[PDB]
RNA sequence: AUUAAGACAUUCGUGAGUGAUUUAUUUCCAUGAAGUGGCGU
């Protein structure tokens, strides 16, 4: 058809640099390029060039000569904005007891940047 | 003193009336705010 709607389930928290916005969610500006590369690779059976030729055929390309981009629109929307925020550090630090309801901590995590927050 | 003399092709008259430089045309396409720990062996 024209529209493809999918509902996603989050398994691990996402480190988002635009957390200040209420509606902040997974940005399509990462998913769409990665999705394009994945779809082209699977179209060519492990060869992105054969997949790009296949997508040049059937006119599935915005940019027949230039890019890897396919002709579709990606929109990622939050249905309900109950955000569950996390603090991630690579060091073990004592946990306080004065927090908002949606503040949780992950300690001794691989994410080592932002270690000066404690 | 002679088939002569006399007589403005002149008067009046607005190059004018009606008339959108307008119909149509996406400042768009592309792109991961992301990479990485180390000593304390």
């Amino acid at each position: 058809m024209n529209q493809l709607t999918a509902i996603l389930k989050q398994h691990t928290p996402m480190i988002h640099f635009q957390h200040n916005e209420s509606g902040a969610t997974l940005r399509a500006s990462e998913v769409k390029p990665l999705l394009d590369k994945f779809i082209l690779t699977k179209l060519g059976n492990g060869d992105i060039r054969e997949g790009r030729l296949y997508a040049k055929k059937n006119n599935w390309l915005i940019d027949n000569e230039k890019n890897y981009a396919l002709n579709y629109k990606l929109s990622i929307s939050l249905q309900k904005k109950s955000r569950l925020e996390y603090l991630i550090t690579s060091s073990t630090f004592p946990l306080p007891t004065e927090r908002p309801s949606n503040f949780f901590t992950i300690q001794n995590s691989p994410y080592f940047a932002q270690e000066k927050c404690v």
